[PDB]
């Protein structure tokens, strides 16, 4: 089964998911001078003042942040976006140390850590038929630094002890995602795909600008999670990530400069 091991890792995905090899796939280098300046996009609106987090789990791959996304609570639009998309979880990719960690990266440079929210298309109904459309999701992704830390994490960091092997999980009410913002919402957006199997292209890229900071005590802590279930071989979850993938006919939109 598929993974992030030497035997298993992204270089192995296309066997199981041909895909890993087709023409959108994520995540991508930004180049920061090649990006256009797209002075017709919208602002992004993210709307996130009636989110609802339900649970939290390790799923072996990373920990999710599941939302109820039964009613119109949490949703982004505008942007490159037409319609409406409901968030639905976020989860996190990082790094065994503070210089990798990130899945896209910026100008070469790679984050300690990404947070992706994930929406989906409320055209399609739910969050499964919404990754079979081209349209069908849209992944924020939010870089992290390593530095002062950032107040509206530490909820998420404190309860890892209770999920650190694959398959446990907790209840994860009154999360409030708004905490994990930066001040701006300037982006880059492309088309793209998931970045773990099954790698479908069916997500609109929208990538922040400015990184949040986190303290090195709170990526710690994301790095004593365990890849394996209880009373398998211990293996740390680290280097979570997928290594950037060619941009072939792509161009990178910028919201911004
Ligand atoms: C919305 C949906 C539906 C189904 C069936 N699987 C998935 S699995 C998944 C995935 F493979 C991913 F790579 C990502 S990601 N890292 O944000 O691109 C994701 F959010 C995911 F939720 N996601
Ligand atoms: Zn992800």
């Amino acid at each position: 089964h598929w993974g992030y091991g030497k035997h298993n890792g992204p270089e192995h995905w296309h066997k199981d998911f041909p895909i890993a090899k087709g023409e959108r796939q994520s995540p991508v280098d930004i180049d920061t001078h090649t990006a256009k300046y797209d002075p017709s996009l919208k602002p992004l609106s993210v709307s996130y003042d009636q989110a609802t987090s339900l649970r939290i789990l390790n799923n072996g791959h990373s920990f999710k942040v599941e939302f109820d996304d039964s009613q119109d609570k949490a949703v982004l639009k505008g942007g490159p976006l037409d319609g409406t998309y409901r968030l639905t979880q976020f989860h996190f990719h990082w790094g065994s140390l503070d210089g990798q960690g990130s899945e896209h990266t910026v100008d070469k440079k790679k984050y300690a850590a990404e947070l992706h929210l994930v929406h989906w298309n409320t055209k399609y109904g739910d969050a499964g038929k919404a990754s079979q459309q081209p349209d069908g999701l849209a992944v924020l992704g939010i870089f992290l630094k390593v530095g002062s830390a950032k107040p509206g994490l530490q909820k998420v960091v404190d309860v890892l002890d209770s999920i650190k092997t694959k398959g446990k999980s907790a209840d994860f009410t009154n999360f409030d995602p708004r905490g994990l913002l930066p001040e701006s919402l300037d982006y880059w957006t492309y088309p793209g795909s998931l970045t773990t199997p099954p790698l479908n292209e069916c997500v609109t890229w929208i990538v922040l600008k400015e990184p949040i900071s986190v303290s090195s005590e709170q990526v710690l802590k994301f790095r004593k999670l365990n890849f394996n279930g209880e009373g398998e071989p211990e293996e740390l979850m680290v280097d979570n990530w997928r290594p950037a993938q060619p941009l072939k006919n792509r161009q990178i939109k910028a919201s911004f400069k």
